[PDB]
């Protein structure tokens, strides 16, 4: 209770300003009808504008707190599931016995993807990186699903929202078994969430596939802790995307294409060149490569990140599921034993302890994904495919507010008007 | 000029903050550093913010301006030509004829795309709304143009501007001979950049093609016309999507999804419902359906504009273009005489002159487009595909301005920290 | 000597010399030159195949692959022993690799196939098939 009362801007006289305050964090200052007034505000990056009021997810940087819906992330991670916390996400409370027995039966029986969806796998080319294919179909879902595009219709949305949290995970897989060569795989309603997952990603006709208890619930909590995780980037091309009035499925294919940004977006040879330096300078069996490699270092390979202060609130369960996973693969992980040399030089290296450079949640998912057996192109693709249920909360949270257009202002610095006389003949 | 120096911001403690000008519209108060000072703004739909630094469009919604690097919109549609608009938005000089040749023959060197490409719009079914299956190939793009996807490397963002430049009409023709059954048509060196997508739109394999020269140059005078509109929902879902390092293919095609959702984003029958009640009150040829219609008034049907207020100075070059078209095509027009009974309506009908809803470029290009036979479905991916150019500057600007990543603010206000204690059990 | 040939002759006379170890008569000549080019253009189910290979598949690859398809396709020119069988096999193979080998290239970089084309020869037809798009006219420098 400080500032809680007003404030006023002043130019060369003075112009009262509200400050709305919010349940946590920090209030804000109310200047919404400072356009209808000619008096703007410069900010690129928007790091010091609210962008809207939310009420899905709370963070605190600097004290490492994430939060959903007031529920810890490390309440949900653990003892909660992944379709318990979509419903939570899309709804505020956890879900009853009766609720979420019919929001998860109705997630199970819509996993299929039309038949000429499928289709249009087969017309990318095999060498394409799963993750570019996976933003091939998102975007392309709208050619199919002509019936609920309309955003302003709570039916449509809804249709829309339970379309994509059931389709994620079999179009993900398809991405996978079309990228290696094995054929696809169809949903069993009889498997969770996450187990039917693993089956559609590890399944062959050749025998029957058994999942593990342990990878299954692995796996969820990999899915869990990617759920959401507030006003990032790629979750404000969805909202910027949804402003418009863009139907959900482009909005949920331009947050898989912003969230791997940082991934091609690097180079050819970004977080790669150096990886080609691992065949010559090999003498020393860590500091070749991706001891040495980060020159422009990354926070895509699980040292850093820009939201929280000294450490992530979702790398620590995905920490301990991470060793019980590595505790149940034995003999086949014993190799990936630089995860402890790695993580032990983040702790302990001035060049990660000087940039910070602690160990996030995607570190330790990471090293859990690869135990498993999966390849580094379908982490993101996972990491987009759990994130879409925050995606569609948020999409959804804006399509209550008002569904304002996003319509920014210039500070225009440009030429002044001037005569066009076009010197040329073609 | 009176205080473009600084002002002062009263939350506890008098914050400087520095005035910053323009060399047209308004001044803009910068507050990068507010965030920091741990002080918020709140403003849902930016409409007092300004997100960057622009030179490339200029627009004076009350006295109905528009400038491209400077010049007017009207020269421009009338002297200049698409390609030559194209090379100007893009560097910011007009070019020399021998700069020009040199950019001419670029576009035209790379309008045929990737075989494997043109097979995704066999995967799509053949009643697919055309401009979902644009999207959905723009959105696939990134698969096999792999080698231009680092948003960092200038070498990449020219091959990325090149490419989306060349191969945007072609895409959007294939599109239309795809929703008719009709063989696609390859580009054509050898006719112009609008007689060319004139010619990849109608020509069949048949009958030698004629492209008349009104026509040629009147679809010109559309693209030029709707190649940029300053910082709109598309380009900052464009911007937005791109400050995260999105690929230049992700970010146009979040751009055209965003640019056609007001469209299916109204009803499946918002401005269509009364296109149904056209059969039972038929009595009266006017009033019936679209002059009854507008219960809830669209600028998609051509009417209005939020940016202008008295007029839309893109239609102006646009009507005239619209005359000879008419007075070209003769007796396959004089049906569409309810252009001139349309537009009176606009100028005279108390409720349109009550709440302007004027004509704007869209009704002179509808009708243009109309009388020319490209269906309805196709003239927004006619908008985009020439809005294209306006979304590549834009793009570029951001990354060579500084990139400043999308991290907006939100104002929480949902549950605080609260326990979870599983309600269910499944 | 291979010089003279070189310097002096054409693949195609050469084709007919290997083949017949006597050079040919302008009419011989002329016979055989229509014989190439009246089967150019290989069956448009081959042409299938092209369809079932990677786009990233070695060219090389893709060939052996194609040229060890062609059996089931002309399995009227299989019967090693019969002489006219032998005629048929020769032909086609003179005929259709070249235009197998353009398709292979055309195939690996994502452009459309070229017909073969009578009007043009062996090594320009092979280079137009090559290089030529539907987008401009192809010039052969000689
Ligand atoms: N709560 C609800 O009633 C919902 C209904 N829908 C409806 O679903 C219909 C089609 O939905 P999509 O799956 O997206 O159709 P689609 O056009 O993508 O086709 C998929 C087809 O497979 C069927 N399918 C998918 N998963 C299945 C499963 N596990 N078991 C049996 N059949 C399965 C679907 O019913 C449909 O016929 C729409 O008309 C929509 O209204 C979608 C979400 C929620
Ligand atoms: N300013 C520049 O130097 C640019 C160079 N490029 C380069 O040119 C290459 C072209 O790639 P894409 O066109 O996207 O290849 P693509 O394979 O994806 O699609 C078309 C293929 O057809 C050829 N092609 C396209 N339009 C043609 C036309 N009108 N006439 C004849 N051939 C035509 C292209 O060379 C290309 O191999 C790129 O890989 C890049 O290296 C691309 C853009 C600008
Ligand atoms: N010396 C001879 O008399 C020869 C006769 N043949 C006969 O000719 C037939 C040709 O078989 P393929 O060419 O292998 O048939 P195919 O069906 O396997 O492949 C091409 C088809 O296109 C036609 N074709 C090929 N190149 C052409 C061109 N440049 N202009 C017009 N049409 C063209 C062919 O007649 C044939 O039907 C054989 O079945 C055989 O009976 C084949 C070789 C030599």
């Amino acid at each position: 209770a400080d500032t809680k009362a007003k404030l006023t801007l002043n130019g060369d006289t003075a112009v009262e300003l509200d400050v709305l305050k919010g349940t946590l964090g920090q209030d804000v200052i109310d200047i919404r009808t400072l356009g209808s007034k000619g008096v703007f505000t410069f900010d690129p990056g928007f790091t010091s504008t609210a962008s809207c009021e939310s009420k899905i997810t709370f963070i605190d940087g600097d004290e490492g707190i994430l939060l959903h819906r007031g529920f810890p992330i490390d309440q949900l991670a653990t003892d909660s599931n992944y379709l318990e916390v979509c419903y939570i996400l899309l709804n505020g409370e956890k879900p009853t016995q009766e609720q979420y027995d019919e929001f998860k039966t109705t997630v199970t029986r819509h996993t299929m993807i039309h038949e000429q969806i499928t289709r249009l796998f087969h017309a990318f080319r095999r060498d394409s990186h799963p993750m570019a294919v996976m933003c091939g179909i998102t975007g392309a879902l709208a050619a199919f699903y002509h019936d609920s595009l309309d955003v302003n219709n709570p039916r449509h949305r809804e249709i829309a929202a339970f379309r994509l949290l059931s389709k994620m995970p079999t179009m993900a897989a398809m991405c996978y078994k079309y990228s290696i060569g094995q054929p696809f795989v169809y949903p069993r309603n009889d498997l969770s969430y996450a187990g039917n997952f693993l089956n559609m990603m590890f399944s062959t006709p050749c025998e029957p596939y058994e999942v593990n208890p342990i990878l299954e619930r692995a796996m969820d909590r990999i899915l869990i802790l990617h759920a959401d995780h507030e006003q990032n980037a790629s979750t404000s091309t969805v909202r910027t995307a949804g402003s418009s009035g863009a139907n959900p499925f482009a909005c949920i294919a331009a947050g898989i294409a912003s969230l791997w940004g940082p991934a091609h977006g690097g180079a050819n040879e970004a977080a790669l060149k150096m990886l080609e330096e691992i065949s010559s300078v090999k003498h020393i069996p860590e500091f070749f490569r991706r001891a040495k490699d980060k020159n422009d270092s990354f926070r895509l390979m699980g040292f850093g990140h820009r939201v929280y202060k000294n450490y992530d609130p979702r790398a620590t369960v995905m920490r301990e599921t991470c060793h019980e996973v590595l505790k149940e693969l034995g003999t086949k992980d014993d190799l990936l034993e630089v995860a402890m040399e790695l993580e032990n030089i983040a702790l302990n290296d001035p060049y990660f302890i000087e940039k910070k450079l602690y160990p996030n949640v995607d570190f330790y998912s990471g090293i859990i994904l690869k135990a498993m057996g999966i390849p580094s192109s379908m982490f993101t693709v996972i990491a987009a495919m759990a994130r879409t249920v925050g995606w569609i909360a948020h999409w959804s949270e804006m399509h209550s507010d008002g569904m304002k257009i996003a319509r920014p202002r210039q500070l225009y610095t440009g030429y002044e008007k001037r005569d066009f006389k076009s010197d040329i003949k073609r």
